[PDB]
């Protein structure tokens, strides 16, 4: 609903956007002609925003975008991650490898150019519509001969919206020398850790701190000592004027994906297959891995990072069916499909409901496949790590078959059951996860639907999925590091094609690729389905109040800043103070630990001009913006286009906005750059940064 | 702020005034006449009740009449899920050992307690704060006969303020006290255990009682021929609702507080009593939650005893929160050195040296009150074959006449007991395992009870070794243990028997440091008799008001929520709303009533819905109660029944030491809810039509 915009829909915008506060010009925004505000956005890294915050290239993003390359810098000498980082020098700033920094240098609207080359069908059900390679074929036809060698740097993209009725070319500046310049300790970077994720009221300094690097003449170049940070078209002026409620905020960013043109069938596939089993699988999961966990401390620090990397998905699929449960989803996308099916009729054109028919067809097709694959992912492909242990390929399996190549079969099985069976790795913690996860599976999937080796435990185990379970570590070569070494010893190819192990985990990858395979043919005919369709929603409600799905590029959102009534009684309020974190401070507790140079600031209250008129010093707010993932580390402005916070998560609630927007619920949760403009100051002391910035009182 | 006495009214009326109360003094009370504080009962012996018509009609808590509800309850009719709704008079049902105490009088006997003190002559004697004397001076006072020349009417004489201020209470007691009315338990108790303390809460927590009485109003047992009460004063029920910083008013029973605790009895309350109880419940609550979540069977026999640990568990969780982040040791250390910087001025070392010595009992009883916390947290109410089989006297001697039967049946019977269909022995020995080898780390060897030496002695160490045995060769061990000593009974069998000699061992232990920690107690007492007499002489009996002691006390306040935490509200009233919101089928603590489910999607609220439409459920107020404050009415500014207090949310519970102004508050259930569930769900409109509604 309060869409994701395309940078095209500005002008129709904008007066909307001045009626809700916006004071600066269209064109300083955003102006297909000439330098705006758009050039100061990059995409981080390929999956996060960022946006350039000064004269010498220095780049703005969160925290956990800049992650990994905090970690790749980090020893036990200096842990950059731990204790953050301060280059006190431009020549002090770090290298990356594979980073990228990929400015959106021009836009274009190439419809009438796609559709007049599509018009070309050998096939009306062609997915070349659709088609990078078709696309990049077109692209490359359009930008010319040898258009990345005459402008170096510089490449061309064309992308599909509104299902394939709109078509976008994309000129990009890609930059790979992007340094690591600075980065709070996790402490304040990841305050919340696990335990705050997708949670409002926040209180993360969700910031990191790069720098563009580029040849003498400011053109992308790869790392090399002789080059010289960026000087850009444009960068973002930093506001130290803060926020009020209700004061209008806007964001651009790099969105991934929605499903804003679901059918009302698609949102009930997706809650009661996608999101049901999802839930039902995690949690049976979860709750053995956190048993576990807490009865011996050596299996939580095993199973800490999986445990929390199951836990991410669950909390979106609970957060989502929350909202499909209460704020009538499936019910609004049928209102939608049902006012486009009378206007159909009405203008004599019933592709529309043909359309919409197709859909739903499919989606009934293909439900009892798609409910045998969500179960055997989650419930074996994610949820049994012996799923994933070593399967014997082709190749090994011929070396094994008189040369010294039979050594090097051994040695690259070695090699993944040392990284199956890794220091991580509880072969009894898996044994009872797989009890409990297989019993589920067994209970919901019938015998006939099995993967073969399943149907063991009723034929060979009498029903004992225990004894099931027991029987393939007691018998498999990779049922400990003994039974592997007696193998590598003396190995047979007889030995390995009877393995439990080996023939469970292959058993399993047959069903799950076999699953895949037949569910793959049903997406094309809703593909084409949605082409129809969502043309005639615009036909009818107009490229106006519907945004295109987020596809990973550059959008536009506004809106204010506001909190929300989460349930009865409870007011989330718009803004979080420095003295959240220290009432969430637990010293013996990793993820709210708090640093002791913050926690100075805060008890001398030496928060200098960065603190709101009250003296209170603010940490995070939240907006009603429309944003998704990859929107982390999103320029947040003021109704001056001036920077006043990053993007960083979403609260659960709004998690189902995705599909619906909520007004009355779902908000973007965004570190206060007043905020961020205290951790560089008083935490890492790197005065050169803020010097560099241009500061507005 | 307080909880005052009746006769600090006078002085505290023109604050009232200011704060919005509109009602005459003398209405509220009179102290020689009728007034609002004659409809108010101390209900069942700890809870609070209020009379709502003119026959007899009594508001209280549903966990206040939980215990009438259960005992009136069957499998054919089970009131405590499915409510009770008498439709007529004669269909009320009568209560054995029920109570409802009005208070009739009270006067200020301070003068007449202190000369009678003055005779003496020990100066460190406790007859200033024994029940004992005390009753022996209300008796000489009534009179010889009073009981018999006024019937119903009894006399009690209470210290106050550490023994500076003394009342006598006229009371009148009813025992025929009859169950009328109650919600299914899913609403009367809907939050159950999670939302215990909670606030927002939306729990319809009210019964409805009938006080009965002889054709004179007078009080009598229970008779068939008792006819309903019709007293001199009962509440009339508002419908005008409440808006956020009305004023709102209570009185009823608050039971204990501490107010007057040096920095010193702060600092043990959190490092021994709180810590201890904090501590060793979690292990305990820890080991069962696992052995509950793992069998359904376990969890059918551990809930209730789980439930019972986790209420104080939690209250000790809030009051620590309090010390730490509201400043209440500060507080009273500040207070302590303002009366001893006075003292100096005025020359009386008497206040400084009554602080001095509270500190030094303190001081001095550390080690044995940890020790005391630590084996009653630990093992008297951490494990359970603590209260396993101890022979008594007359017992051992019978198993060394044909009583030698007696003696095994009455050992049996309490092997029953103990060893009922609720009792694990698998789960008794993994929490007694952890219990000890906490206690085990906390307690050294010279300190330790008598057998719980063999741990390092004879088991080399090994907690689980040791428990194994003490149920491997125990007669309480197994029920063929038992009936094989049953059948074979030998006094030596008894006497070397592990759990015997264990429970036998830690029970000794407790007792003697029961009996080695009482003596500390009265040079504190008489110390703070002292110190309040000094607090009271410096900043006067007007803004600290004197601890709760179970007697009637006013507070009033206002209608407002609080900011628990950092961009976080809590308003000020929870709707029919918020309980849907909560509905979790699957949940027995969270299950909705069909009736209340139905009445909420037809909107069928009639006269009680707000001016929005929306259903009220409950509301929280800035008044200052306690436990004991249950079921109390609470009053508008014109004393009409705006609800009833349940419960306090935890942010509130350091409250009892020092009140919390931006956190404490008194959980409501608001009367328009009330009158909903007996109208729509009970049906019971004889009720509504006794009751005087005011529009
Ligand atoms: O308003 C529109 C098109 O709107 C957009 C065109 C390009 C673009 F990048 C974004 C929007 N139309 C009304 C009549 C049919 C076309
Ligand atoms: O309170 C919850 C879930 O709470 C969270 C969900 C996801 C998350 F990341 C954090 C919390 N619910 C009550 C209504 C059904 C869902
Ligand atoms: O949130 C809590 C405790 O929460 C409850 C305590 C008792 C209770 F009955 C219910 C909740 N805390 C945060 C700061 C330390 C304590
Ligand atoms: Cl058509
Ligand atoms: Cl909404
Ligand atoms: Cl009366």
């Amino acid at each position: 609903d309060e869409g994701m915009w395309l940078m095209q829909q500005l002008g129709r915008k904008y007066a909307q956007m001045k009626e809700r506060g916006l004071k600066m010009k269209e064109y300083d925004l955003y102006n297909p002609n000439g330098t705006s505000l758009k050039d100061a956005v990059v995409l981080f890294d390929g999956g996060c925003t960022g946006e350039v915050v000064s004269d010498r290239g220095l780049v703005l993003t969160n925290h956990h975008c800049g992650y990994d390359m905090i970690q790749a810098h980090s020893t036990l000498e200096h842990n950059y991650l731990e204790n953050g980082f301060w280059a006190m020098r431009e020549a002090d700033e770090l290298p990356n490898k594979d980073i990228s920094v990929v400015f959106i240098d021009k836009i274009e609207d190439v419809t009438d150019y796609v559709k007049k080359e599509l018009k070309a069908i050998k096939d009306p059900n062609s997915m070349d519509y659709l088609s990078p390679k078709y696309l990049q074929k077109l692209a490359d036809k359009k930008a010319g001969k040898n258009f990345s060698a005459k402008n170096p740097g510089l490449s061309v993209e064309i992308k599909a919206f509104y299902g394939g009725n709109l078509y976008l070319m994309f000129t990009k500046k890609t930059y790979t020398d992007v340094r690591l310049v600075g980065a709070p300790p996790s402490s304040i970077g990841k305050f919340g850790a696990d335990t705050d994720n997708w949670i409002w009221p926040r209180h993360t300094g969700d910031f990191s701190i790069f720098r563009i690097y580029a040849d003498k003449n400011g053109n992308p170049a790869p790392y090399s000592e002789d080059n010289v940070p960026l000087k850009p078209k444009r960068f973002f002026n930093i506001s130290l004027g803060g926020v009020q409620e209700n004061d209008y905020a806007m964001i651009m960013g790099f969105p991934g994906t929605t499903h804003r043109y679901f059918t009302a069938s698609e949102v009930d596939e997706w809650k009661s297959i996608d999101n049901d089993i999802r839930i039902r699988m995690r949690d049976i999961r979860q709750g053995v891995m956190l048993r576990e966990m807490l009865a011996d401390p050596q299996i939580k620090i095993m199973y800490s990072a999986k445990y929390a990397a199951s836990q991410n998905a669950y909390k979106r699929a609970i957060g989502a069916n929350w909202a499909i449960k209460t704020r009538g989803l499936r019910q609004n996308k049928q209102a939608m499909q049902d006012r486009l099916i009378a206007w159909g009729a009405k203008q004599g054109t019933p592709r529309y409901e043909e359309a919409v028919h197709e859909i739903d067809a499919t989606v009934a097709k293909r439900a009892d496949l798609r409910r045998r694959y969500w179960m055997i992912e989650e419930g074996i492909i994610r949820g049994i790590e012996f799923a994933r242990s070593p399967i014997p390929t082709e190749d090994e399996t011929k070396a094994l078959q008189d040369a010294s190549a039979r050594k090097e079969a051994i040695d690259k099985i070695r090699t993944r059951y040392s990284k199956f069976a890794n220091k991580d790795y509880s072969a009894e913690v898996d044994k009872k996860v797989a009890v409990a996860m297989l019993t589920e599976y067994l209970k919901e999937i019938p015998y006939e639907n099995l993967p073969l080796h399943l149907r063991l435990v009723k034929d060979r185990f009498a029903g004992d999925v225990q004894a099931y379970v027991d029987d393939i570590f007691a018998r498999s070569v990779f049922g400990s590091e003994a039974q592997f070494d007696a193998f590598a010893a003396v190995p047979s190819v007889e030995k390995l094609a009877e393995d439990p192990m080996v023939l469970f985990a292959s058993s399993v990858f047959d069903e799950y690729r076999k699953l895949y395979n037949e569910l793959r043919p049903y997406d094309d005919p809703i593909l084409r389905a949605q082409r129809t369709y969502i043309a005639g929603l615009l036909e009818m409600d107009g490229d106006q109040d519907q945004f295109p799905d987020a596809n990973l590029t550059l959008r536009f959102t506004y809106g204010q800043v506001k909190g929300y009534s989460p349930r009865d009684n409870v007011y989330y309020g718009h803004q979080t103070t420095l003295d959240g974190v220290m009432e969430k401070e637990d010293p013996d507790n990793w993820e709210f630990v708090v640093d002791p140079k913050l926690k100075a600031v805060y008890e001398r209250k030496d928060f200098g001009r960065y603190a709101d008129r009250s003296g209170r010093m603010p940490v995070a707010f939240c907006a009603t913006t429309h944003t998704t993932g990859g929107n982390s580390g999103s320029p947040v402005m003021n109704a001056n286009g001036e920077l006043i916070g990053l993007n960083f998560d979403r609260n659960w609630e709004g998690v189902g906005g995705d599909i619906q927007y909520l007004a009355d619920y779902q908000r973007s949760i965004i570190v206060d750059i007043r905020y961020v403009l205290l951790v560089i100051d008083k935490v890492g002391g790197c005065q050169r940064l803020l010097d560099e910035m241009n500061i507005v009182p």
